[PDB]
């Protein structure tokens, strides 16, 4: 079965591109990562850094989580990311997304032993 750590990797990791993310990127990735199977997931972020670098965030700057938990961490450095946002005309099963590359600090929630990312909270 798929662990929370694996789900985070599926939903949020894309180390293969540095982030020349085409206009087509979100359309393709939201589908291929199975984020459009049940509904169109409204928003989602992909991180274009190594797994090691993203895992390392769990020992970086501790910040409050949006849900009020205390297990969130902000990256000390900016990271290459791509935000995917569902368009107004997007209609499930044909989910359509605006692709936006940015370089921002990421905030992730971590759990477990080993202590690893399980939720993408924000970018700042
Ligand atoms: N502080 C947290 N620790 C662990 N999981 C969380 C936290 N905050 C939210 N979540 C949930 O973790 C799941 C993964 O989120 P996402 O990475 O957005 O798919 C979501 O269902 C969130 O509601």
């Amino acid at each position: 079965k798929e662990t929370a750590a694996a789900k985070f990797e599926r939903q949020h990791m894309d180390s293969s591109t540095s982030a020349a993310s085409s206009s087509n990127y979100c359309n393709q990735m939201m589908k291929s990562r199975n984020l459009t199977k049940d509904r169109c997931k409204p928003v989602n972020t992909f991180v274009h850094e190594s797994l090691a670098d993203v895992q390392a965030v769990c020992s970086q700057k501790n910040v409050a989580c949006k849900n009020g938990q205390t297990n969130c961490y902000q990256s000390y450095s900016t990271m290459s990311i791509t935000d995917c946002r569902e368009t107004g005309s997007s209609k499930y099963p044909n989910c359509a997304y605006k692709t936006t590359q940015a370089n921002k600090h990421i905030i992730v929630a971590c759990e477990g032993n080993p202590y690893v990312p399980v939720h993408f909270d924000a970018s700042v």
